[PDB]
């Protein structure tokens, strides 16, 4: 279940008058190389067939996360992204 980039949350939980889910958090494990990672440019990621390019901090370690408000939940409302950086052994 969920691709990278692309995780299908639900926001249900609570009730005011309406529905209560506006942007959807899209958490998905990003399997970034050590150069990747040393360097900081750009990563291909595919979001629900999507080909996009996600940008990646340079000096970005095993277990750190990159928050990107917007670009997550695509759709109609744009929500945040959580890109979970998984070090691969080099």
């Amino acid at each position: 279940m969920l691709p990278l980039l692309f995780t299908p949350v639900t926001k249900g939980s609570g009730g005011s008058g309406g529905s209560g889910g506006s942007g959807r958090d899209l958490r998905a494990e990003l399997p970034l190389t050590l150069e990747e990672a040393f360097h900081g440019g750009e990563r291909v990621v595919e979001v629900a067939g999507r080909r996009v390019s996600v940008r990646i901090p340079p000096g970005v370690r095993e277990g750190s996360v990159i928050r990107v408000p917007g670009m997550g939940g695509q759709g109609n409302p744009p929500g945040d992204l959580l890109l979970v950086v998984r070090l691969l052994p080099h």
